C-alpha cells in the first residue's frame, strides 16, 4: 500500500521540480530517503542520472525501460533486485553505474549480468572477513568494462581484476589511509591509459608502471615524496602528459624532470619546499601550476624559461616581490598570492590583461595601482585583488571591478 | 469490460497527443506494458510503425485494416493472437515486421503465412534447446527478405538464412561478443551487397568476405584486430565503397592500404595507430575519413589528394600542426577537429566556403582568425569553439556573424 501510495504521492509535476543538472549538464534526480522507488520516477523520460540513496527493499520495475535518457544509476546502500525485462533494457541502455554498500549485504547480483556498461564505480568496504576477493570472482564475464574506479580499502590487487583488466582503459585506486600491496603485478595489463594513486603513503613508486607505455595521466596526490629519484626512471615512460604530485612533502625536486617537454601540469601546492634548483624548469610548455602554502624564499629563475603558463601560486610564504625572471614569462593567467607578503607590483605583471583568477586577498601590498580602471577583461570576479587597498583604489577602478560582479 | 476500461483510460483523443515520430519520419505509437491493444489505436488511418511492446495475451482485431499506412509492424515481447481474415491480410499486405522477442511464443506462429515481407530485424537471444531455427524455417517462405538485422546473439549463421540469401542483402550481425563461425558458408552466398560483423570477436578477417564480388558496405567493428594485410585480396571485390573500422586495437597500418582506390568511407578511428603511411593516400574516392579519438601526431599533407572527402573527423588526436596542402580539399562538409593539441589554425581555413561545423573546443588557439567570419554557410552555432577563445572577433564582425546566426 505504501509503494502504491508513493506513486500517487509523487506526481510528475513534483518530480520535475526535483530534477537538477549535474556537471555534465545532464538531468539528475536525487532520490533521498524514500522507502520505495516511485513508478513516476521511471515515468519521467528526461532523467539521466538516477541517484537512489539508502533506499531499502528495492525492486527496480521495468517501467524504467520507458525512461529514455538513463545512462547513470547511482545505487547507494541499496539491495537492488531488478526484473528480467529490465535486465534486457539496461543491457542496451545503461552506460554507467556507481554502487555503494556495506560488504555483501547491499552488493547486488544483477550488476554482473549487465555486460555492456562502461563505468562501474564501487563504494563501501570490500575488504571483508573470509571473503578475500571471492565475491568479485564473477567479474570475468565482463569484456566491455573500461572504466573501473576501485575505492574499497583494498589490501591487495585482486587476481580476478588482473584477469578482467585486459579490456580496461581507466582505473583509479583510492585506499584512504591503507598501504596497498601491489607486488608488481601490472606487467600483464598493457592497454591502460589512465592510472591514479591517491594517499597511499607509499614513498616508493612501483616498477611495474614502466613496462606500460600508454599512461597519459598519472595522479600521485598526497604521496609525500621527498627525493624523487623516480623522474630519472620516469624517463623510461614517454607517454605521461601531466604529473599530479600535489600536497606532498618534497624537500627538493630532482632536476631530471626538466627533460620531459610533454609535461604540461605541475601540481605541487602545500609542500615543504625549502629550495628547488633550476633544471627542474627546463620544460617550457607547462600550463597549470600550484605552489600554495610553502616556505620558498624566491621563485627560481628558470621558471622564467616557462613560456606556456596558465596558473601559479605564491600563497602564504616569504616572497616579497615578483622577479624579472617571472616577467620573462608572458602567459601568467592565474595565480594564488593571497594572505602573503608581496610588496612591489611592477607594470609588467599588471599589464597582463588575460589574468584569469589570481588570489590576492590578505596580501600585504603597499598601494594598488590605477591600472585596474578601464579595460573590460581584467576585473574583480577575475582577479580578487586585496580589498584593504581596493578601498583606496579610485571609484572607476571599483567601477570595473563591480562591473565584473555584474558582467 | 477490460477493453471498455482500456479505451476509456486511453481514448482516441488521449493517444492523439501521444502520436510521435520515429527516425524514419513515420508515425509511431509506443504501446508499452498496456493491458490490451486498443481499438482507439486502430481508429487512426496513417500509423506506419505500430509499436507493440510487451502487451500480454491480446487478440489483434479486424480494425487493423484502418491502418492504411501500416508498413512496419513492430512486435516487441508481445503475445499476439490473431484471426484468419487478418492472417490473409498478412499474407497479402504487410511489408515490414520488426520483431524484438525472447520466446518462441513471443515471436508469433502466424508470420510464416506472411509473404509480402520486405524488412525485418530480429532482436533477442535465439540459442535454445531443441527449438533452434525451426521457428524461422518459414524464411524459405519469406521470398523477399532483403533486410535482416540480427541483434539476436546467434552462435552460427543459419543455413535457412543462406537459402534465403538469393535475395538477402543486409546482414548486421551484432552477436554481442560471439564469434560467427562462417566456415565459408558465405562462399555459397554470392549475392550479398552488405556484411556487418559487428562485435563478433574475429581477430582475423574470414575469406568469405573477400570471395564475393557484389559487397559494397563492409563494417568490421570491435574485432580486436592487429593487421589489415589481406586487402590485397580485396581487389577481387570491385564494388567496395566503405570500411567502418570502429573501436579496434590496431597498433600500426601497412602501406598497401593505399591500394583500394574504390574506398570512400574509410574509418580507422578509436585505434592505437602511431604511423599513417603516405601510400595510404593512393586512394582517390575517399569521402568519409573519420579518424576520431586517435593517436595521430599530425595530419599528413597528402590528404589534400582526396577531392571527394566530405566528412573528415579527426577529433581527440595528438595532432600538433596542420600542413598547408591539407587545405587543398574544398568538398569538406564536417571537419570535427576538437580535443586536439593543436596550437593554431592556419589562415587557409578561411578559404573553406563549405565550412559548416568546425570543432575547435580545445586546441591552443590564442585568437581566432577573422577569416572564420568570412564563411557564409557557417553560423555561430556551427562554430564550436570556447567562448574565451571566440571573443577576439571584432564588434561589427560579430554583428554580421550574429546576423548570420539569426538567419
Amino acid at each position: 500500500l505504501r509503494q502504491l501510495n508513493l506513486n500517487n504521492e509523487w506526481t510528475l509535476d513534483k518530480l520535475r521540480q526535483r530534477l537538477t543538472k549535474n556537471a555534465q549538464d545532464k538531468l539528475e534526480l536525487h532520490l533521498f530517503m524514500l522507502s520505495g522507488i516511485p513508478d513516476t520516477v521511471f515515468d519521467l523520460v528526461e532523467l539521466e542520472v538516477l541517484k537512489l540513496e539508502l533506499i531499502p527493499d528495492v525492486t527496480i520495475p521495468p517501467s524504467i525501460a520507458q525512461l529514455t535518457g538513463l545512462k547513470e544509476l547511482w545505487l547507494y546502500h541499496t539491495a537492488a533486485k531488478i526484473e528480467a525485462p529490465a535486465l534486457a533494457f539496461l543491457r542496451e541502455n545503461l552506460r554507467a553505474l556507481h554502487i555503494k554498500f556495506t560488504d555483501i549485504k547491499e552488493i547486488p547480483l544483477w550488476i554482473y549480468s549487465l555486460k555492456t556498461l562502461e563505468e562501474l564505480h564501487l563504494t563501501g568496504n570490500l575488504s571483508a572477513e573470509n571473503n578475500r576477493y571471492i565475491v568479485i570472482d564473477g567479474l570475468r564475464e565482463l569484456k566491455r568494462l573500461k572504466v573501473l574506479r576501485l575505492k574499497s580499502n583494498l589490501s591487495k590487487l585482486p587476481q580476478v581484476v588482473t584477469d578482467v583488466g585486459v579490456h580496461l582503459q581507466k582505473l583509479s585506486i583510492n585506499n584512504e589511509g591503507t598501504k596497498l600491496i601491489v607486488l608488481n603485478s601490472l606487467k600483464k595489463m598493457v592497454n591502460l591509459t589512465e592510472l591514479e594513486l591517491i594517499r597511499c603513503d607509499l614513498e616508493r613508486i612501483p616498477h611495474s608502471i614502466f613496462s606500460l607505455h600508454n599512461l597519459q595521466e598519472i595522479d600521485l596526490k598526497d604521496n609525500n615524496l621527498k627525493t624523487i629519484e623516480e623522474i630519472i626512471s620516469f624517463q623510461h615512460l614517454h607517454r605521461l602528459t601531466c604529473l599530479k604530485l600535489w600536497y606532498n612533502h618534497i624537500a627538493y625536486i630532482p632536476i631530471q624532470i626538466g627533460n620531459l617537454t610533454n609535461l604540461e601540469r605541475l601540481y605541487l601546492n602545500r609542500n615543504k619546499i625549502e629550495k628547488i634548483p633550476t633544471q627542474l624548469f627546463y620544460c617550457r610548455k607547462l600550463r597549470y601550476l600550484d605552489l600554495s602554502h610553502n616556505n620558498l624564499t624566491f621563485l627560481p629563475a628558470d621558471i622564467g624559461l616557462l613560456q606556456n603558463l596558465q596558473n601559479l601560486a605564491v600563497t602564504a610564504n616569504r616572497i616579497e616581490a615578483l622577479p624579472p625572471e617571472l616577467f620573462q614569462c608572458r602567459k601568467l593567467r592565474a595565480l594564488h598570492l593571497g594572505n602573503n607578503v608581496l610588496q612591489s607590483l611592477p607594470s609588467r605583471v599588471g599589464e597582463l590583461t588575460n589574468l584569469t583568477q589570481i588570489e590576492l586577498r590578505g596580501n600585504r601590498l603597499e598601494c594598488l595601482p590605477v591600472e585596474l580602471g578601464e579595460c573590460p577583461l581584467l576585473k574583480r570576479s577575475g582577479l580578487v585583488v586585496e580589498e584593504d587597498l581596493f578601498s583606496t583604489l579610485p571609484p572607476e577602478v571599483k567601477e570595473r571591478l563591480w562591473r565584473a560582479d555584474k558582467e
